[PDB]
DNA sequence: CGGCTCGCGCA
DNA sequence: TGCGCGAAGCCGAT
């Protein structure tokens, strides 16, 4: 589809047809950014060879009622900044409200689009929208992987059992797909208010707000500034101040040594390929670079491999055969404790370490990467069944995490509860052969009293 | 067959 | 804190 700096393996055809005489339409969803976006670049390249302008369309769905204000404001404020960025490049952006299966097909017919492009997401609801759009349009429909360094359908053609089998496949394709991004050329031709959608949506989510006793909100919004510009600053400070000590202080929740990039990486406000490009060129601790590259490349893209090849990624059926047989045998085991969804949500357990972990989630929207393991595994230990544990963890993870509703979450929860991408460990009660984490094990690895005292 | 992103005993 | 071992089931390189 033309291009010199454009690898054709990044784009695949969802529907064939005669290319219309209208503008090229980029259905933006996962990658909400103007820079370092292969989908927006491939849309501009197709627009250049056809001598037509490119436009961006974003469909705001009713999915925001399932989450809260913390994710709604973080995403909508970045789209307000993105609207100004695309305007400087003469790219007009259109924001629709409703079902994408019906709104995109109507926008395509109304604007007389010539070609339709969208980004890649392995989630179930995205494939449902794509099949609805294919049946309602008659122009070519393409899909570009702008979230992974190596395209998901190109890195592996099957479900990967572990990371030690996915690691050689990914790193073998890095010299081809790891490249610099070309600049977004502005439009040569020419062709709802986001402020009202923000005030309307916030007023609908106000009753469901997380509060404390004196009716004060629990969420602290000053920890992470949303937007494409702020995501660049978070990367720069991480490379300059936090990348050196990353390899040694990554599992210490009392130290702020993480990249803090998952809120921006989830909404697509920053390209993970851009982060890899800068980390590769940075002269820092070699063990710290290898530890970070293993996270943002192997573990981030293998979660896309998990959801894309297992349509029941949020279910007990996606668990391996050894894990399902172990969890099934311990179904009748008496639990030491039993808490419901409301008691897990308010942090009213007997474990001050688990409660402090839940408080960091409710107040900042980003639980530390290490405690999220202990947070999820203790749910399986103090719940009715593995299905209820999977249901409570997914609920709290997608409702209060800023990086929630992400393929990393369903793969991370399945790792902690179902042992996905893990192996079997010592036999125990209730949990069986699933990996076990203890409060005493965290006491020997970091100052637990400091973590508890920080979040009450 | 070899090696996989815990708890535990011991410097 | 840092290291070596234990307990476990299975992939995949042959
Ligand atoms: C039960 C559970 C639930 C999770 N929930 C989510 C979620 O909803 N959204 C989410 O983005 N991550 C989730 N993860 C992964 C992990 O908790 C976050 O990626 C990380 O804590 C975010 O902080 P960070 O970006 O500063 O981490 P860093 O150490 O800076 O990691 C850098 C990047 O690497 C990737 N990464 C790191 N660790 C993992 C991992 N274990 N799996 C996959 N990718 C990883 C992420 O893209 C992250 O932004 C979850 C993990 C677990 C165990």
């Amino acid at each position: 589809p033309r291009g010199s700096h454009m690898n054709p393996k990044r784009i695949r055809a969802l529907k064939s047809g005669k290319q219309g005489d209208g503008p090229v339409v980029y259905w933006m969803s996962r990658d909400q950014r103007a820079e370092d976006n292969w989908a927006l670049l491939f849309s501009r390249a197709i627009a250049k060879e056809a001598n037509v302008p490119v436009v961006v369309v974003f469909c705001l769905t009713d999915e925001f009622l399932e989450a809260g204000i913390r994710q709604y404001e973080f995403m909508l404020k970045g789209l307000q900044e993105l609207e100004v960025s695309l305007s400087r490049k003469k790219i007009p952006s259109f924001f629709l409200r409703g079902d994408p299966g019906e709104k995109i097909s109507r926008f395509v017919k109304d604007y007389n689009a010539g070609t339709l492009v969208t980004d890649f997401s392995p989630l179930r609801i995205k494939n449902q929208w794509i099949e609805k759009v294919i049946s309602g349009i008659s122009i070519p429909f393409f899909e570009v992987d702008a979230h992974n360094v190596v395209p998901c359908w190109e890195a592996s053609q099957k479900h990967e059992y572990a990371a030690h089998t996915f690691r050689p496949k990914l790193y073998a394709l890095l010299p081809e797909f790891l490249e610099e991004f070309p600049e977004l050329e502005p439009n040569s031709v020419t062709p709802e208010t986001l402020s009202d959608v923000l005030e309307t949506g916030v007023k609908a989510l106000l009753p469901e707000r997380a509060l404390l006793k004196n009716k004060d909100p629990l969420f602290e919004p000053w920890h992470f500034e949303p937007g494409e510009k702020a995501a660049k600053k978070v990367m720069e400070s991480f490379i300059a101040d936090r990348l050196d000590s990353y390899g040694a202080l990554r599992n210490d929740p009392t130290k702020n040594m993480l990249s803090n990039l998952s809120p921006y990486l989830h909404f697509g406000q920053i390209s993970s390929q851009r982060v890899v490009l800068e980390v590769e060129k940075a002269e820092s601790n070699p063990g710290s670079k290898k530890a970070f590259l293993d996270e943002i490349l192997i573990w981030k893209e293998i979660s896309d491999n998990f959801c894309y090849y297992n349509p029941g990624y949020d279910g007990f059926e996606s668990f391996p055969s050894w894990a399902k047989e172990s969890l099934n045998a311990h179904r009748n085991d008496v639990r030491s404790h039993i808490y419901t969804l409301e008691e897990f949500e308010a942090g009213k357990t007997h474990d001050p370490l688990w409660n402090a972990s839940q408080m960091e989630l409710l107040s900042t929207g980003k639980m530390h990467g290490y405690t999220r393991m202990y947070w999820a595994k203790k749910i399986l230990e103090w719940s009715e069944s593995p299905e209820k544990a999977l249901e409570i963890a997914i609920c709290l993870n997608d409702r209060y995490e800023l990086d929630g509703r992400d393929p990393n979450g369903y793969a991370g929860i399945a790792w902690s509860i179902g042992g996905v991408h893990d192996r079997a460990w010592g036999e125990r009660e209730v949990t069986g052969k699933i990996r076990y984490m203890s409060y005493e094990g965290c006491k020997r690895k970091f100052d637990v009293k400091l973590y508890i005292e920080k979040y009450s």
